[PDB]
């Protein structure tokens, strides 16, 4: 009778609490994986440009150590 | 066998400005790519975080519509 | 004299052998990186596509319960 | 009081068809994103693989030009 209609009643006040759960629990998601994605993102970016970094050092030096080698044969010539 | 030398050195001179750009080339784009890879993962979880609220908006408003329409009942029943 | 000239060209043939590990690790490292996302994009596109599909489904459900439970209430009406 | 009820029932099948469609849509959005996404990384390690390349091919070359240099030497002094 009456009994049914308050039964209904607090079913629809729970059906939707757990389905409220799955949309907070996706929308979460969402969230934790957009975070680590960008984290991710600058870690992987900062180690690159570090080694670029490294590879543009590196290279400054084996050019001096070369022009110097080099410089050197010169002199040698040059004297004796 | 002087000149030869003053050659090898200017050649490793020219050699090295060439590679500089290169690798210079290589860190701008590693910077471009993340800005824009993280500009778009920003966007996107918006734009989800959006529709899934509106999927929630629309539930709690169908569900006040609905209890109340079933809260009026329990009135009309409780004499009526 | 001719000394110095191996040596500047051991030196290059080596010097060489270190730009090239580090250009090929960078490279390696690029590979990881874009195969580790990919990795986590299908994982998370996957996750979001189940957790939506149990959305439809877990609504659909409780659609069902709700107009059957109506349905009841439609009848103990027209009928006790 | 039935006729309430047949209300209820519209309702109910109304909002549904409409959670659907937006629940549906989210998911077209997912699957879009993650290609995209993937698509674009792709062409990024792409793109950054290409110039990591050619500083290894500007490279080697100057270095069999440089090579090829200095073994000329190596002759003319090994007599004159």
């Amino acid at each position: 009778g009456v009994e049914a209609l308050e039964d209904a009643l607090a079913q629809i006040k729970s059906v939707n609490n757990a389905l409220q759960e799955r949309v907070e629990a996706v929308a979460a998601d969402v969230r934790t994986f957009s975070e680590g994605y960008i984290k991710a993102i600058e870690e992987h970016r900062d180690k690159l440009l570090q080694q670029l970094d490294d590879i543009r050092i590196q290279r400054e030096t084996a050019l001096q150590l070369q022009k110097a080698q080099l410089e050197q044969l010169l002199a040698d010539m040059r004297t004796g």
